[PDB]
């Protein structure tokens, strides 16, 4: 069972959330094969797919569009949906009333199934989901010191054990709402634990196209968070979750020989380079960007499926 009825109403103004879509060379009331790409936490939207998957998605014939919630994917994760579910409602409508594919990292996967599970108008909109190094259960490893300043609101919500997180597993969101493929790895140094194969990842969701880059590739394989999303593997498996007429990655097109961990092969030198800096921005957000002293009360919709757990008013019930 899932959340049904009608969406929650959005605390943002559709001009704000509207402001927060950009579309390459294409307006998003009218864009052609549209993509939604959505970045991850401490990023925006460019910085996330500039050196990645807008060229990548462009030379597959997408129109890259992109997200990028204010300020950097470090504010209220439930607000930051707030942006993909109007997005992807002007997008259908903006692309002839056609499903779009959704390509994500990092929180921007856990985004993606949070609008999917408690806005329902775009479950037969969105026709697949592309999600790199996802935490769905969020997240064990704790920032980089991170304890005594405290954390971002979307970082205390990415926190395994969060209200937030808590409240997605008890709504079902664990379970594959859209053919969704999850990408992720056993080295990831952000996302943890990953290292089972298994539910018992933070990527995995049941019923998804799961590929742990180590079930693939060997025990012994490296590919940390940025390498999640921008390795040649992760473009071969990205590729086949979009040509496929399943809506997931299939086993059948990627293999050991696909197993490179360095920036996808048709990325420019600059490109690559530009790859590898991916975190930066991120990097700059967890030790000098804004924070805040507890987890962010839970919206209306979501509340009563994390009860016991306490956030900024105090406990949920």
């Amino acid at each position: 069972a899932l959340p049904s009825g009608s969406d929650p109403a959005f605390s943002q103004p559709k001009s704000v959330l509207d402001a927060g879509l950009t579309c390459q060379g294409a307006s998003p009331s009218s864009v052609s094969k549209p993509i939604l790409l959505v970045p991850g936490t401490g990023t925006t939207g460019p910085q996330s797919f500039d050196s990645n998957w807008i060229p990548l998605s462009a030379q597959l014939g997408y129109t890259p569009c992109w997200i990028s919630p204010p300020p950097f994917m470090l504010n209220d994760t439930q607000v930051n949906t707030e942006y993909m579910v109007n997005a992807i409602t002007t997008l259908y409508a903006g692309s002839g009333n056609n499903k779009l594919p959704v390509l994500t990292v990092s929180q921007g996967g856990l985004v993606a199934q949070w609008g999917l599970t408690f806005f329902p108008s775009i479950r037969s909109k969105v026709d697949r989901l592309m999600a790199f190094a996802p935490d769905y259960k969020g997240t064990v490893l704790a920032g980089p010191l991170d304890a005594l300043a405290g954390s971002a609101p979307s970082v205390w919500q990415q926190t395994t054990g969060s209200a937030l997180t808590t409240a997605l597993r008890n709504a079902g969101g664990l379970t594959q709402i859209v053919p969704t493929t999850n990408l992720y790895s056993a080295t990831d140094e952000i996302v943890q634990p990953q290292v089972s194969n298994s539910p018992l990842d933070s990527s995995y969701l049941f019923n998804g196209k799961n590929v742990q880059a180590q079930a693939v590739c060997g025990p012994l394989f490296v590919i940390d968070h940025a390498g999640s999303l921008t390795s040649q593997f992760s473009y071969v498996v990205g590729r086949s979750a979009l040509r496929s007429t399943t809506g997931q990655a299939r086993s059948a097109d990627y293999g050991i020989t696909d197993c490179n961990p360095l920036p996808a092969n048709d990325l420019t030198p600059e490109q690559k380079v530009a790859a590898a800096a991916l975190l930066a921005p991120y990097y700059a957000a967890i030790v000098a960007g804004p924070k805040q002293n507890c987890e962010p009360d839970l919206m209306p919709y979501a509340r009563p499926f994390a009860v016991g757990k306490r956030t900024c008013s105090g406990i949920v019930t």
